[PDB]
């Protein structure tokens, strides 16, 4: 927007809110537990990839 507002001095208090009416978070056709369990075993030890975790929000 024109000539638009723009303060460098910004603060957020504690604001979380339910985002979790997405329902639709599984996708595939039919894979039994078995079968994704070998294909992921499959890429995972191919690739010889380590699944390293993303840090926790630390004090």
């Amino acid at each position: 927007m024109t000539r638009g507002n723009q303060r460098e001095l910004a603060r957020q208090k504690n604001m979380k809110k339910q985002s979790d009416s997405v329902k639709g978070k599984r996708r595939d056709d039919g894979l039994s537990a078995a079968a994704r369990k070998q294909r992921d075993s499959e890429i995972m030890q191919q690739k010889q990839k380590k699944a390293n975790e993303k840090k926790e929000e630390p004090k």
